[PDB]
């Protein structure tokens, strides 16, 4: 008996085996093993976890224990000496729009979420961790180096809490610690609809038989919907501006308001569901609410799948695309569709793609107002700039017309994220996402850089010189050695991202392998994959492959000019055409006759 037993975070129910619709939780996708890919289950392990005590303590916890003979460097040190930089000039990606970064975050949020541990509201725990920086239980602080300016200004550490895990929440004790994925592993738009029946239902408009999602009642965007506000106070969104007092939005995913451009994409998707559902009510007047909801939902999930696999993946993986994701051959019930623990770190290549500012453009795509270009850090958990400063059209135009940041070995992550991150649970704009990613690697018990190179069949450098040749960078390799003392101890997030980009792509070999395997598996092991015979009809398929992010914008905003290939860098006005030139989604194939 393999470690097959434990199952408890978990909400349990029965499977209607002939339902043409996915469950909200992901259960029932695989017929022989119904829990596969479901939400609130453990992240899969492609390799055994590596903890300090073999079971649960992260490396770096016990200051005297080493990793292969050496102390592991402080997360914030590595951040300071390797990841930071000062000059934002020359840093933009010349052939990827801001939308390229933004889509990655959306896909990521549909596939994985490992929430921090809670246990204790009205507990000195949240206090003992932030106020005193005392390591202990789920408090695993990021200590500041000596010479770090945050020491003079912020305190002795940045609080950090370990990720939730399967089985409990209490002192669990024997088999290795496994973190939770709170969302469904299938690319199914769970970030729009929710992963729990509890939330899925609350998101819906059930007082009307139209199969629509609830929309904001306090505010409108020139007649277009906004996501509803969240009930819960205190909300970090009203905190960043107690005068405006505008709460975070309520969406299928809890991270929706982390930054204004993410909330903007969530709004576009909410609108498409309603557009689709009312458009479907027109062709099938007899269909009921539930049918409208499920059928629009199914359509929206196919859209996310199509854009991801047809438009997005090919420009991340480049020439490695064909190597890891061969053409679709059909559903394979033997494939594990679960998202792996390491994927959630590999997919973090996106953090190095975020630029320092966000712009709002007017109708001619020229600056909108006098304070049109804003620093990223003022937009974390900011919903007021949307409700009170022009709606989403100005931000959407920036998404289309501005560029992503390009990964650069000398310029990894912007200070907006590296020194000024705002955490929903705390009150300063002073966190470091890079140090957090590093610390989280250790928290999730990740094998080191060389373990993953071997897994992907790549050479494994043992020397500084071996490491120079792989990174193709003498000094980066050297700072890496000085901090880590052996390439075996290099945290995967930084190791993976330090490698040069493959041809036509935006990640290196190690990441291409880790990303590509994962995507191949969630496609091949998804019974509801859009191309799987029987999910949609042939005619429905011919209609779905004409979707494009450009059309989505046209139908759901007041923007009338869009580029044809939204993910590449596009210059206004030459690369911008009229919305009426853009292929629409033909829903006639969804018309039924029941006589
Ligand atoms: C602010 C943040 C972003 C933009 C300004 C941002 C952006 C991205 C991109 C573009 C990603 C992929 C293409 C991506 C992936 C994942 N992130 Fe990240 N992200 C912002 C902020 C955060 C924060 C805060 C976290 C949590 C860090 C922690 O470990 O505590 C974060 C994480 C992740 C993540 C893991 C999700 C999970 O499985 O739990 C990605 C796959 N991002 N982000
Ligand atoms: C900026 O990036 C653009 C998109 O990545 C790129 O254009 C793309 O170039 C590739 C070259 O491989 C072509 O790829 C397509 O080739 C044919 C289409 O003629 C198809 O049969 C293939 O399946 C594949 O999709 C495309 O012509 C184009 N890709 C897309 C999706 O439009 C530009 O070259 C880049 N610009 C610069 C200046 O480098
Ligand atoms: C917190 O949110 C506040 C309200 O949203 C915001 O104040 C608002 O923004 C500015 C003040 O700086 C004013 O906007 C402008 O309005 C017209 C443009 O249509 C101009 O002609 C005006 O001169 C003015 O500059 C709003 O009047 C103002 N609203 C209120 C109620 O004060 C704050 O700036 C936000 N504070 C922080 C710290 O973010
Ligand atoms: C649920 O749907 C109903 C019906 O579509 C929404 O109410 C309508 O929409 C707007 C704003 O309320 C107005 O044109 C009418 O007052 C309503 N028409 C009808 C037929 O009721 C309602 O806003 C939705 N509720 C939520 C919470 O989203
Ligand atoms: C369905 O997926 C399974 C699991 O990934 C595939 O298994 C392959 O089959 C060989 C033996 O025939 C196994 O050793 C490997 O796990 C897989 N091959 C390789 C090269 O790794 C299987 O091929 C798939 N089945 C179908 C019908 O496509
Ligand atoms: O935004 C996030 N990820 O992309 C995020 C992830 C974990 C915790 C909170 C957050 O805001
Ligand atoms: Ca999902």
């Amino acid at each position: 008996s393999w470690e097959v037993g434990c199952g408890a975070p978990v909400p349990l129910v029965k499977c209607d085996e002939n339902s043409p619709y996915r469950t909200i939780t992901g259960d029932c996708n695989n017929r022989r093993s119904p829990a596969l890919g479901a939400a609130n289950r453990a992240l899969a392990r492609w390799l055994p976890a590596e903890y300090e005590d073999g079971l649960a303590l992260p490396f770096g916890w016990t200051q005297r224990k080493t990793r292969n003979g050496f102390r592991v460097p402080l997360a914030r040190e590595v951040s300071n000496k390797i990841v930071g930089y000062l000059d934002e000039e020359g840093v933009l990606d010349q052939n990827r729009s801001l939308l390229f970064m933004q889509w990655g975050q959306i896909v990521d949020h549909d596939l994985d979420f490992a929430p921090e541990t809670e246990l204790g509201s009205n507990e000195h725990s949240k206090t003992q961790c932030e106020e005193y920086c005392i390591q202990g239980d789920n408090c695993f602080p990021i200590m500041f180096p000596k010479n770090d300016p945050k020491l003079k200004t912020q305190g002795k550490c940045m609080p950090f809490f370990r990720a939730g895990f399967v089985c409990p929440t209490p002192p669990y004790q024997s088999l290795a610690r496994e973190q939770i994925n709170a969302v469904t592993s299938f690319l199914d738009a769970s970030l729009v609809y929710g992963s729990e029946p509890s939330l899925a239902s609350r998101l819906r408009n059930l007082s009307s038989p139209l199969g629509l999602m609830a929309v904001n009642q306090e505010a409108w965007d020139h007649g277009l919907a906004y996501l509803p506000f969240n009930n819960k106070k205190p909300s970090p969104c009203e905190f960043i501006n107690t005068t405006a007092r505008v709460p975070c939005f309520l969406a299928g995913d809890f991270r929706a308001s982390e930054q204004i451009l993410l909330a903007t994409a969530h709004t576009l998707l909410l609108r498409e569901h309603n557009r689709l559902a009312r458009e479907l009510k027109k062709l099938n007047p007899h269909w009921n609410g539930e049918k409208l909801y499920q059928e629009a939902r199914k359509i929206l999930g196919a859209f996310i799948q199509i854009i991801t696999f047809r438009d997005y993946l090919p420009i991340v993986l480049g020439s490695e695309m064909q190597k890891w994701i061969p053409p679709y051959q059909g559903y394979n019930n033997s494939v594990d569709p679960r998202i792996s623990n390491v994927f959630t770190f590999a997919f973090r290549f996106g953090h190095m793609e975020v630029p320092s500012t966000v712009s709002r453009l007017d109708e001619n795509y020229q600056p909108w107002g006098p304070e049109a270009e804003l620093p990223l850090h003022t937009l974390f958990f900011n919903t007021w700039r949307i409700i009170k400063d022009g709606g989403i059209d100005p931000l959407v135009r920036g998404l289309l017309a501005k560029k992503s940041k390009l990964m650069n070995q000398d310029k990894m992550v912007t200070s907006e994220l590296r020194n000024k991150l705002f955490q929903p649970t705390h009150k300063i704009h002073g966190f470091d996402l890079a140090a957090i990613n590093l610390q989280r690697c250790r928290d999730h018990g990740m094998p080191g850089y060389n373990s993953w190179r071997g897994f992907c069949g790549l050479s494994q450098p043992k020397t500084l010189k071996g490491l120079q040749t792989v990174l193709k960078n003498k000094i980066l390799a050297k700072k890496l050695m000085d901090l880590y003392k052996t390439p075996d101890n290099i945290d995967i997030w930084i190791g993976g991202n330090a490698e040069p980009m493959v041809e036509r792509g935006r990640v290196g070999p190690l990441l291409a392998c880790l990303l590509g395997r994962q995507f191949q598996q969630i496609r091949d092991g998804d019974r509801f994959w859009w191309e799987n015979p029987g999910v949609f009809t042939e005619k429905q398929r011919d209609s779905l492959q004409k979707v494009s992010f450009s059309r989505l914008i046209c139908d759901n905003t007041h923007i009338t000019k869009v580029p044809l290939h939204a993910f590449q860098a596009n210059n206004y006005p030459h690369d911008f055409v009229d919305c009426s030139t853009v292929d629409k989604l033909d829903l006639s194939p969804w018309a039924s006759r029941e006589n």
